[PDB]
């Protein structure tokens, strides 16, 4: 029993944390095998914020530049390229503590968990998803550039997300590890917004879902709706649309519970349009939209990482 | 910017977690040096669950009985001993991975990481708070005892919980790691429940801290209060009272703010009396009770661990 916004275990990214300075700027690189890879406005100085050319200040960089700290030990950059938005130091020593990993390129509506970090060193760990509008609500202070956001799958660390920078509403956005960012972002100070965001609908069914292997069933009802009605409802709440897609991912949790996904619907319909009526879900009086249905299969039933 | 429920990286705990199985029960174990500690109750069986006698059911137990998984490596009981709820199983072999850390005896209201583990296997990591009723809401299920609670400071890990049962309304009972229970609890299948509990009344004020540090201040008012009368509303409301200590603790917040104490309180005082009304503060639309003053301080300024 219970329920809760669960991170992985971060200890296999922790031995990849790592501290890059450049000139002026510290931030933090990701370690892997022989290669630190860093968001590249650490080539950027106080007034290159603006409008830069990062190919032409990359090329005035040397190698020792670069300084790399893993700890207490400095690492020696021997090459550097860039990557998209992320640069890729080429070191000497290959990190002893490399974890079998991939990168991965998430879609929104994917959680994933943040290990923040400054100065390489990891400050905690959390669990995020990536808004539909590409930005995520996490919690980065000055030098936390760098941090990545990562799953676990048995024994293999899928990195999805390096931080790079917060936007004016105070959410934020940043590059998959190979440097694209996610959504519209530009590494440049100019004038950039979220753009609208939107309630990851299948999330919050997922959910529900948790709710009622918890114990939870105020909410169920009677009712049940088709798709397109209920698309309609999330429509007007602001609700990202619900796929068959959708649906079919949902199945093992309406297997599991036995209530019908477009049952479970029609119960986020009439809780979208009756509020909650001072009631709580899983200790929450909003609807979460940060649980995956495989976030809650893999809580709910104890799937771990060795 | 963002506040979010941040757990301490769990690198370091991760690499003390082992499997102990005695009989056909299976639960994690804590291997720290050359001792391995683990719920007492891994010496019960399906019959013993009810009023054992520990000391009774360890004297027939043998080293052998014990069987440590530290990963794929079977490690040898060479001695057992009984500490109040708490078995600490002497192996042969001090874990290479064991961090600095200690042993500490939390009061309730204070918050700590949660390395869920299943068959020594960390599955996630959560922050937790110890209730007033000396209960956590907790994310467990079957084969979760053994999973200990911790934070981290600097490079050391103060492990203050280790889990042993869930109580009827799905919270969470456990032990400090000397085997002492958390409340009234104990270690045996009967009536236990977990007693009426309150809301941390400092750690909401930190928390509202924490939205005015991240730019809420619609629930900010012109209003102060006085301790008693604030603690007047409190009582009410199922809150704990707020002691003068308390108000000394949240001095840096009110420091940091320019928001004295109890403006904060007199705040929560129409918050408590007003609701919401629709509106949220750091995403939540309920007060939010699990960050202790140190907590909002250390995930506002970003403090890190080595
Ligand atoms: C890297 O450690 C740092 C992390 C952020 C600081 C505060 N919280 C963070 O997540 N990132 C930055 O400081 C970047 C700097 C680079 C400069 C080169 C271009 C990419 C960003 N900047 C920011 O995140 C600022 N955001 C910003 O400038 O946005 C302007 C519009 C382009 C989006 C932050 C620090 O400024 C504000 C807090 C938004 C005022
Ligand atoms: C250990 O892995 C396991 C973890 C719990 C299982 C489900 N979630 C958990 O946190 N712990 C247990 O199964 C203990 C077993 C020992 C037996 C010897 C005495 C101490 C507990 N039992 C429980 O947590 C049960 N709770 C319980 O029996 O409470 C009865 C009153 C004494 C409190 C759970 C499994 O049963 C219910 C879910 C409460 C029905």
């Amino acid at each position: 029993s219970g329920f809760r916004k669960m991170a992985f275990p971060s200890g296999k990214v922790e031995g990849c944390m790592v501290q890059v300075t450049c000139g002026t700027t510290t931030l933090n690189g990701l370690w892997l095998d022989d290669v630190v890879y860093c968001p590249r406005h650490v080539i950027c100085t106080s007034e290159d914020m603006l409008n830069p050319n990062y190919e032409d200040l990359l090329i005035r960089k040397s190698n020792h530049n670069f300084l790399v700290q893993a700890g207490n030990v400095q690492l020696r950059v021997i090459g550097h390229s860039m990557q998209n938005c992320v640069l890729k130091l080429k070191v000497d020593t290959a990190n002893p503590k490399t974890p079998k990993y991939k990168f991965v390129r998430i879609q929104p509506g994917q959680t994933f968990s943040v290990l923040a970090c400054y100065n390489g060193s990891p400050s905690g760990v959390y669990q995020c998803a990536m808004r539909p509008n590409f930005t995520i609500k996490g919690s980065f202070l000055n030098g936390s550039c760098g941090s990545v956001g990562f799953n676990i799958d048995y024994d293999c660390v899928s990195f999805c997300y390096m931080h790079h920078m917060e936007l004016p509403t105070g959410v934020h956005a940043g590059t998959d590890l190979e440097g694209n960012f996610y959504g519209p972002f530009v590494d440049r100070q100019t004038a950039q917004a979220a753009g609208t965001d939107t309630t990851i609908t299948v999330n919050v069914l997922a959910w529900l879902y948790a709710a009622v292997i918890n114990g939870d069933r105020w909410f169920l009802n009677r009712f049940t709706t088709t798709l397109n009605d209920f698309n309609l409802v999330a429509m007007k709440y602001n609700y990202e649309p619900l796929t068959q897609d959708h649906v079919d991912i949902l199945g093992p949790l309406s297997a599991q519970t036995g209530i019908a996904v477009l049952d479970m619907c029609a119960s986020l319909k009439e809780l979208l349009q009756n509020g909650m009526n001072g009631r709580t879900i899983l200790g929450s009086a909003l609807l979460e939209d940060e649980f995956t249905p495989f976030d809650v299969v893999r809580q709910c039933s104890g799937v771990t990482f060795q």
